[PDB]
């Protein structure tokens, strides 16, 4: 068995090498493709990216100057890599090293000294006194004592110092930038057109790109409320209040221009600064202000060249700079809006009022309070407000995730920041505080800080993931291509009868299967590998063992050959097969991305019952693998061995689907599972038959070995089931059949070593040499190596091609060729029994001959049985011809004795009065008569019995006497042929309607036949109107699942949105009453917000009664006594991780457990979610740490990992100066209802509203896009539940607060619009493939009956090809229109107003009629180069696919290519739904706008264009399509055979041109429609046809069904229907059978008796013989009589020939022979057998009357018992006439 398999490895290895076609694209395909994925992947490097933590903003209600700090300077989020003091759970700062704090705190200290300072008061009394003594000294010391400490206060600023210097600084890119860092924080018609310019450059400057965005809300926005409601009349109050607590700058100038004079004066010329300078300069002060100086700068000096009068720095230049400074301001300062309130009375009014706004660039956020109740009190204890703002700066409404999770903590200043910048959390903090200021009546102030949760070091390789997620395209691509080709070779090899020889040689199928295994694994191994290695060089897959993805990749290879394996057994045709593949693995793993898709709800046992595909499973083991490789650490040898077990499981399950399948369905030849002469005992006996029976008698034969016996049959009876029996493949029955001494049933091996079998199909493969096949085939025999090249010469001497010039050729041999190698290579191996099947079927009569001599030579001792229908072969060619019937033998015997035994006598033929030959041959014979009489032929018969006394002689004499009297031109004598003994033994209508309405009649007979085509298809071609239709459906079920994309609800800011998480409390300095009372209230029954009090407010969420415990969760003994090793303080509390180092790429860092470092202790809120306590914990890296691992052993699941935990709250801790302040507006230049009043009352109020007690940080995550507003309306809630006294039962005192957007502009609601393509592109995509369909249909069967089948036919007679391709245009519409119109009506059975409107319906349906209008004649050229059917479907359906993509692309992006695109229906089509789609959208937009447009789509513009265009294009098609096809002596009653006007012709093809959906009946009707008969008589002449041609029985069948002899019959009758003058007919009986064959014969004979000559032209002489009377050879072309029949075998026939028979016997006399060699001069020894010989007389068949003479005087002599004697016959005439050529 293993040399077979190696045989088979060969020819497997050699038809792959041999075509040099496939294999170098098998390799070249998956090269390009991951070439191509290798320079994608080069384009996209990973993003790798540091841990970074954030700076916390500052609310307004935490104090102004901190908000407008954290505002401008950090407002990008610089990511600072280490932990920000701001995340210290003590201070709250970041903001220490800033010049205006520091500033802003000596102007106060300044403020608070001046109150307490009293030296005005003493140099007033010093002055008084002066105006020495005693207590005049002491007030001088006083006074001293009070100037000195003035001095000491006011030189310990040192603030304008740095501010002077910054602001002359400012007045180079980045030093103008840093200097505004520094002196920030740390380290038209409407208004004047100075603003305007000074905004303009300011947007100009690439300065302010990130600070700007947040600056234009702040001072030109405008805030609109509702409703009128004293209410929210006193809350807006307050947040006026709020807002003007940052107008102090306004009423400055007011306040400068009131004290300049008086100020001036003071220090120009007044007493008091005179008294100064005089003591400030004298002998003994100068040592006192130097040691009140303490050593610093500015000594007394200076302090007197400053404060100088009359005078380089005098207080002059600073009191310039002052008013400069203050004039800048205020002129900065006047175009500042801080009167941001506009009450509204309603709801709509305030939309109205908004997009008003907004279109004037100044609108700032409005709030809306529901229920009020416009009329009430204070409040109803439950606010309820909605914040409406612009859509362009605040997060989107419609989803608060990303959707799918990827690294990033999602902290872009401007992309995801805008609920900082567009001003909703300040705004809404603002209310909430106005809010509970509203309801308390407290007076507390608690600030508010938001800091953003750092990220644990996250990388970015997003394009790793996807290729390693969608690898499974890229990798079976390549592989679908490869098993295409292995499944063309499969049924190829399957369809040739390949197999079915193989196994008749002695092989089973499971050498076979595994062979082609093997063939096809070596290739796919290769590919496999070298896949492998470019994926580990490449940098795709790296960190990955090459073994793993080796062998999985030798898994895959494997379950795909299964899987071939399994397809195959489905089909027969090799081109149909290899397109249908690729389409079955593509709708086999299209599966595969249907589940990854909708995976939230998949289950193990779901996914096994799923596995039992080989592309799910390697889609899954390519999960597995990107999941090992994402963290780095990537896949060796340690999921993945279920997915291999799945995979092997899947290998057996097709192996056994495969071996079920090959036996219960089998292709068309398989079996499916659910007169007796004396035997002459001189030779030797290779078979021996003895009672053979069957399923539904007894056979007794004996096969000799020196002889070829025949095998005759009808085909019917128990000949071919015997046959087949003796070669095997069959089990037997109650008989035996001995094979040279073996049984069939006892052993069957042995039988076949030695046993030869020819088929009638010749066994010759392609792309192989006949030396190649004469080796395999004598090595597959069983021979040695000397013993097969012995046989291959001795087999190229014996067949006749001895030349390097055809033994290194392929199979481009002749036909005749072929056949003899074929038959040749049937006695391989020294077989000693050979059973043939139907030898020289369709050859010439010269390959005849050949194979006649070549089997002649093959008979020293063989057995050959002979096996054919026809009747001369077996004649000279079987020694002992055995005719069986009824599945029992009826005779047997030589041909003599079977001719002389029941035969008839001899048939004598004249050729040139019928009556006086009659007589004279009645007078000399006895019981003669007349046979036949034809154009120059008389054929009579004669016993055989009769004449033996010496009448022959004497008629033969008669006949030679006379013969110039009579009309005979010559004489002829032949004897009985087999098939008699063989048969002995077993249309008009009256009138012609050709004229005007022949083509009508044609055009209804055309439509006809094409609709009884189409209606009997209901098991065929009958997809083509319900597969678009599914496919329109499916596309519209995917487009009503896709949101509007343009909604934006309003959602309600609760943190509870979220199925879980995990929240936190850290109270800091837990030495406060009102921290520990604002962390009562935030962990009371209340709860966190409004979910649950008094009620569930809040819909779909019900709250938890029962959770109150205080547990900590359980830790392993490692980190206790990890961290009972000690040295943990709060600086690195616990041990950390790295992260991305070199060379190794990783997502998140990992590290052993103890990152955390302790387990927290947590409690469930009753709010569907748990806190934790961390009091005195590492907040940031606790954080951090946890998320990292939580995140890790997430995704070590892989359970689709989401985000963890959103938010926590950290609470910490941080009048006088305004009673000083109005004393001193009350004690000095008191007034009222002025200037300075105004701006020293916003002074007092600036500085109080900057010290807060204590505050809360709100740590948030911005992966949430509603996470930082739901808990600050969180901490607003816990901050109003706190302050309320009394207990006033908090259960039902909250805020509920809003997030609703307005409604979209003109522009956006446009852009909305416009952004609907990627929809109405698939929608499109998916209608142009569901409509490109229908065409393929009529292109198919255009290519079918193009071929021979009907075509040519018709056009044969009278048809007019234009209007055939008229008929075929009007019923390809007539058949596209009923499905086109049922996808209208399934379109419209859904609610789309975009197409079922009144005025894009109709529209919509003349654009698809045009569309089909155009596209069919599109591929009508198509089917003309197309020679083969069922093929350009799949080709047409990929070029009509590819036309879409293409205009699918084009539209995404133009006027000029839009206009020649047109020429294409498929981007007609598209463009018209875009177009429509889009005018849709923007009415619909206008109509919700409040506008009107009544524009029709029908304008030429929009739609219409397209129309007409592929009007034309469709009738310039069909023109095309009419114009290609264009391209621009026989007397009546004389069949004139050629041996080598339309209406009145019949032609009959060779091949067999008949449609497989029509009956017999149908055919013949449909044709005597075309060729002119009247409808009425019709029927008539069909059933005369009928009738004529037999076939009765079988009249109602369709005609795919019939056999070769019932479609031969069809095709003449289908010659003879309009009974032309001469018909023309070509091989009317090609392998068919006698008694069938006999009776197209009679019919030929009838018709060319009645008047009408037949032109037959065939290759079997004996047809030619029986029927044909004047062989017509036209060498010379046109028409030429050739002598008819007797005449020409007469003229170059050759001599006669005798077969004589001796008396005696055992085993012969040679004085019989000698005396016959010493008779005839010219005797030459034909065949010489035991009592048999048989002698051929050239050049004396004239003297045919002594050569009977002799014969009877030499009976009695030579003891003769039979002799026959005859001519020779017609293909004896054509070997002689070819072999001379
Ligand atoms: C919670 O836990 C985290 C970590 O788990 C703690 O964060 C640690 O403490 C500091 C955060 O404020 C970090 O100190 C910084 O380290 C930087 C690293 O630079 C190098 O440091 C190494 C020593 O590790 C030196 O040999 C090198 O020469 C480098 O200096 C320092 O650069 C940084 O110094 C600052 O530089 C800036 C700019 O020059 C100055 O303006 C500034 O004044 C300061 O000098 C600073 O020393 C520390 O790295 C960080 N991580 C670790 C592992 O310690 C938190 O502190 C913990 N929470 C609490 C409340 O303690
Ligand atoms: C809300 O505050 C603004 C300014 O903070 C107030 O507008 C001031 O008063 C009148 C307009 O009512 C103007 O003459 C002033 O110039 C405005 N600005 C300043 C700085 O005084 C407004 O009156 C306040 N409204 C309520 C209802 O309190
Ligand atoms: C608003 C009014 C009341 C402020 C009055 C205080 C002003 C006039 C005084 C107090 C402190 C003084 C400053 C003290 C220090 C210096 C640094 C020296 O190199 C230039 C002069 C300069 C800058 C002085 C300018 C004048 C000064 C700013
Ligand atoms: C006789 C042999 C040598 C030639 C056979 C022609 C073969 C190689 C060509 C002709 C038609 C081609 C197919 C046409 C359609 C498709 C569908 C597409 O989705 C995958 C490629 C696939 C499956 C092509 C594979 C290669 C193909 C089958
Ligand atoms: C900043 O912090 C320092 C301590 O390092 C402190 O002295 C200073 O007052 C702080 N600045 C503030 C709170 O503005
Ligand atoms: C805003 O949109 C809502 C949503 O339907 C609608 O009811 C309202 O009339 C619209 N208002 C304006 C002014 O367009």
């Amino acid at each position: 068995c293993w040399p077979q398999l190696r045989l088979l490895l060969w020819k497997n290895l050699t038809f792959r090498r041999r075509q040099t076609c496939q294999l170098l694209l098998e390799v070249a395909w998956p090269l390009f493709i991951f070439l191509i994925l290798i320079s994608v992947r080069l384009s996209y490097p990973p993003y790798e990216q540091h841990e970074c933590h954030f700076p916390n903003k500052a609310m307004p209600s935490a104090g102004t100057l901190p908000w407008v700090q954290g505002i401008i300077c950090n407002a990008n989020n610089p990511c600072f890599r280490y932990p920000t003091p701001g995340e210290a759970p003590g201070v709250v700062g970041n903001f220490n090293k800033s010049i205006v704090a520091r500033l802003f705190s000596d102007a106060r200290r300044l403020l608070l000294y001046s109150q307490k300072d009293t030296s005005m008061k003493d140099m007033r009394k010093v002055l008084r006194t002066l105006q020495p003594s005693k207590e005049l000294a002491e007030a001088t010391k006083t006074l001293l004592h009070s100037l000195g400490t003035l001095a000491q206060e006011l030189f310990s600023m040192r603030s304008w110092s740095d501010m002077r210097q910054e602001v002359m600084f400012l007045t180079s890119s980045t030093q103008i930038y840093q200097a505004v860092s520094r002196i920030v924080c740390g380290h038209d018609n409407s208004t004047t057109p100075y603003c305007n310019d000074l905004m303009k450059n300011l947007e100009s400057s690439p300065l302010s790109r990130i600070i700007w965005k947040a600056l234009k809300p702040l001072l030109v926005g405008k805030i609109l409320y509702t409703p009128d409601t004293p209410a929210t009349r006193q809350v807006m109050a307050e947040v006026n209040k709020t807002f003007q607590e940052l107008a102090v700058f306004h009423d400055l100038e007011g306040m400068w221009e009131e004290l300049s004079p008086k100020i001036w004066t003071f220090m120009e010329n007044s007493q008091e600064m005179d008294l100064v300078r005089m003591l400030l300069d004298s002998r003994d002060n100068d040592h006192f202000w130097e040691q009140q100086l303490d050593g610093l700068d500015w000594t007394a000096q200076d302090i007197v060249a400053f404060l100088a009068k009359h005078p380089v720095y005098t207080w002059r230049e600073a009191f310039n700079e002052t008013n400069q400074a203050i004039r800048t301001i205020s002129r900065f300062m006047e175009c500042v809006n801080l009167n941001k309130l506009e009450p509204i009375a309603t709801e709509v009014w305030l939309i109205n009022k908004s997009m008003e706004l907004l279109d004037e660039r100044k609108f700032w956020a409005g709030i809306v309070f529901t229920g009020i109740t416009p009329g009430s009190i204070e409040l109803p204890h439950h606010v309820k407000y909605k914040i409406r703002m612009d859509i362009d700066n605040v997060e989107r409404t419609n989803k608060i995730k990303d959707g799918y999770w990827d690294p990033g903590p999602r902290a872009d200043p401007f992309e995801d920041m805008r609920y900082v910048w567009g001003g909703f959390a300040y705004l809404q903090d603002v209310v909430e505080q106005a809010i509970i200021r509203v309801l308390t009546g407290t007076e507390k102030k608690t600030g508010v800080y938001m800091q953003q949760m750092p990220y644990p070091c996250y990388v970015d390789d997003i394009f790793l993931r996807v290729m390693s997620r969608s690898m499974p395209l890229f990798m079976t691509l390549a592989w679908i291509y490869s098993v295409a080709v292995i499944i063309k070779g499969i049924v190829y090899e399957k369809e040739a009868r390949l197999k079915e020889t193989m196994r008749i040689m002695g092989l089973d199928n499971s050498i076979l299967w595994f062979s082609w295994f093997i063939s096809s694994l070596i290739p796919l191994l290769v590919s496999a590998g070298l896949l492998v290695v470019i994926l580990k060089l490449g940098n795709l897959l790296p960190y990955s063992d090459p073994s793993v993805v080796f062998v999985f990749l030798s898994v895959f290879a494997v379950v795909t050959i299964l899987q071939c394996f399994l397809i195959s057994t489905l089909f027969s045709r090799a081109n149909l097969a290899a397109a249908c593949g690729g389409i079955i693995y593509f709708t086999l793993y299209l599966p595969y991305v249907l589940c990854v898709a909708w995976r939230d709800y998949v289950g193990f046992t779901l996914k096994i019952f799923a596995s039992l595909l080989s592309p799910v499973a390697f889609g899954f083991g390519c999960e597995y693998f990107a999941l090992f490789e994402e963290q780095g650490i990537g896949v060796q040898w340690d999921n993945l061995t279920t997915s291999v077990s799945m995979m092997l499981f899947d290998t057996f399950l097709y192996g056994v689907m495969t071996w079920y399948i090959e036996a219960v369905f089998p292709g068309q030849y398989g079996i499916p599972r659910p007169c007796m002469e004396e035997e002459p005992t001189h030779l030797k006996l290779g078979v021996s038959i003895q009672n053979l029976v069957k399923v539904y008698d007894g056979l007794a034969l004996n096969f000799y070995e020196g002889q070829i016996t025949s095998f005759l049959g009808h085909n019917g009876a128990g000949k071919t089931t015997t046959m087949s029996i003796l070669t095997g493949l069959f089990p037997p029955t109650s008989g035996t059949a001995y094979i040279l001494g073996k049984d069939i049933r006892s052993e069957m091996s042995t039988i076949r070593q030695n046993l030869g079998v020819c088929p009638q199909h010749n066994v010759l493969f392609d792309m192989l040499t006949v030396e190649e096949h004469i080796w395999f085939y004598a090595r597959l025999k069983g021979l040695s190596e000397k013993h097969v090249k012995a046989e291959m010469e001795q087999m190229a001497l014996d067949v006749g091609l001895p030349s390097s010039k055809l033994k290194s050729k392929t199979s481009q041999l002749s036909g005749g060729m072929q056949r003899k190698l074929s038959v040749a290579l049937a006695f391989v191996g020294g077989s000693k029994v050979v059973i043939l099947d139907e030898p020289t079927a369709g050859v010439d009569p010269y390959s005849r001959r050949g194979i006649w001599e070549l089997l002649l030579k093959y008979r020293q001792g063989r057995t050959i049985i002979l096996s054919t229908h026809h009747m001369d072969e077996a004649d000279v060619l079987g020694d002992r011809i055995a005719i069986i019937s009824h599945g029992k033998l009826c005779c047997v015997g030589s041909s003599l004795f079977l001719k002389n035994q029941l035969g008839t006598g001899y048939y004598l033929t004249l050729v040139k009065d019928v009556s006086a030959i009659s007589n004279l041959i009645r007078k000399h014979v006895s019981e003669a008569r007349l046979v036949e009489d034809i154009g120059h032929e008389l054929t009579y018969v004669l016993p055989y019995e009769a004449a033996k006394e010496g009448a022959f002689v004497e008629l033969f004499h008669e006949i030679d006497d006379r013969l110039s009297d009579l009309g005979i031109s010559s004489y002829g004598i032949s004897e009985t042929t087999l098939e008699e003994i063989f048969l002995k033994v077993a249309g008009k209508g009256s009138y012609q309607v050709k004229g005007w309405k022949l083509t009508q009649q044609q055009f209804v007979a055309l439509l006809w036949k094409r609709l009884l085509i189409a209606r009997r298809s209901r098991k065929g071609f009958f997809a083509q109107i319900v597969l678009p239709a599914v496919f329109v459906c499916i596309a519209l079920v995917f487009s009503l699942i896709v949101p509007p994309f343009g909604k934006y609800p309003s959602l309600e800011l609760q943190p509870w949105m979220y199925n879980e998480q995990y929240t936190f409390v850290s109270n800091d300095a837990p030495e406060d009453t009102g921290t520990l009372e604002l962390l009562n209230a935030l962990t009371k029954d209340p709860g966190f917000g409004t979910r649950c009090m008094e009620g569930n407010p809040i819909p779909d969420t019900p709250c938890q009664a029962g959770e109150e415990e205080w547990t900590t969760a359980p830790v392993p003994q490692t980190i206790m006594d990890l961290f009972q090793n000690g040295n943990w303080t709060m600086q690195n509390p616990s041990p950390a991780c790295q992260c991305s180092s070199d060379k190794i790429k990783k997502m998140l860092p990992v590290c052993p457990p103890g990152a955390g470092g302790l387990p927290p202790p947590q409690r469930k809120q009753n709010t569907a979610d748990i806190l934790q306590d961390l009091t005195g914990r590492n907040i940031s890296d606790y954080l951090v740490k946890t998320y990292v691992q939580i995140i890790a052993k997430s995704l070590k699941n892989k359970i689709w990992v989401n985000e963890f935990r959103y938010g926590g709250f950290s609470l910490g801790v941080s009048q006088e100066v305004n009673d000083a302040i109005k004393q001193m507006k009350k004690h000095l230049k008191l007034a009222k209802d002025s200037s300075a009043d105004r701006f020293l009352n916003s002074l007092g109020r600036f500085m109080t509203g900057l010290d807060t007690k204590n505050n809360v940080k709100v740590w948030f995550n911005n992966k949430g896009w509603h996470a930082i507003s739901s808990f600050l309306n969180v901490i607003n809630n816990a901050i109003l539940r706190a302050n309320l006294q009394k207990g006033e039962n908090p259960s039902h005192y909250g805020i509920t607060a809003f997030n609703h957007p307005l409604n979209l502009t003109k522009q956006q609601l446009s852009e909305v619009a416009l952004m609907t393509t990627s929809v109405d592109v698939l929608v499109s995509i998916c209608v142009i493939f569901a409509m490109s369909f229908v065409p393929a249909s009529f292109v198919v069967f255009l290519i079918q009956e193009r071929v021979s089948k009907a075509k040519h036919l018709q056009f044969i007679s009278g048809v007019k090809p234009v209007i055939y391709w008229l008929s075929n245009f009007v019923w390809d519409m007539c058949n596209y229109v009923v499905p086109a119109t049922l996808v209208i009506i399934i379109f419209i059975c859904f609610q789309q107003k975009s197409y079922v409107s009144s005025t894009n319906l109709p529209v919509l349906a003349l654009l698809l009629l045009l569309y089909g209008w155009s596209i069919t004649p599109l591929m009508y050229p198509a089917s003309f180069v197309f020679k083969i059917p069922s093929t350009a479907y799949v080709v047409l359906t990929s070029v009509n696919l590819f036309i879409g993509i293409n205009g699918s692309v084009a539209t995404f992006v133009n006027d000029i290519l839009k206009s020649v695109f047109l020429i294409f229906p498929h981007f007609c089509l598209g463009r018209g739904l875009i177009d429509m789609v889009k005018n849709q959208a923007m009415a619909d937009a206008l109509e919700r706008f409040g506008e009107n447009r009544f524009v029709s789509p029908l304008s030429w513009d929009l739609v219409g264009r397209n129309l007409f265009a592929m009007a034309v294009e469709g009738v310039v098609f069909f023109l095309i399509t009419v114009l290609i096809q264009y391209r621009f002596g026989i007397p009546p009653g004389e069949c004139f055979g050629l041996l080598g006007v339309h209406q009145n012709m019949g032609y009959c093809p060779q091949f067999d041109a008949i449609t497989e959906l029509l009956t017999g009946r149908e055919h013949v009707e449909f044709f005597a429609l075309l060729r002119g008969v009247p409808e009425k008589e019709v029927g008539k002449v069909g059933e005369w046809a009928i009738r004529k041609l037999g076939l009765v029985k079988y009249g109602e069948k369709y005609a795919g069904n019939y056999s070769g002899g019932n479609k031969r019959k069809l095709s003449t009758a289908m010659a003879l229907i309009g009974g032309p003058p001469v018909v023309f007919l070509d091989e009317p009986t090609t392998g068919m059978d006698p008694k069938a064959r006999r009776f197209l014969w009679n019919c030929a004979l009838s018709v060319v008796k009645e008047g009408r000559s037949v032109v037959l032209t065939s290759h079997s002489m004996e047809e030619c013989e029986a029927l044909c009377t004047r062989m017509a050879i036209m060498v010379n072309g046109r028409f030429r009589c050739l002598g008819s029949v007797q005449h020409l075998k007469n003229r170059f026939g050759d001599g006669y020939t005798i077969v004589v028979r001796i008396a005696g016997s055992n085993p012969d006399l040679k004085p019989v022979q000698d005396f016959f060699g010493l008779a005839f001069p010219g005797s030459v020894l034909k065949e010489k057998h035991r009592n048999m010989l048989q002698y051929q007389l050239p050049s004396s068949l004239s003297s045919l009357a002594r050569i009977f003479s002799i014969l009877s005087q030499s009976k009695k002599r030579l003891h003769i018992e039979d002799y026959s004697v005859s001519q020779t016959t017609l293909d004896q005439v054509f070997v002689n006439f070819a072999k001379d050529q």
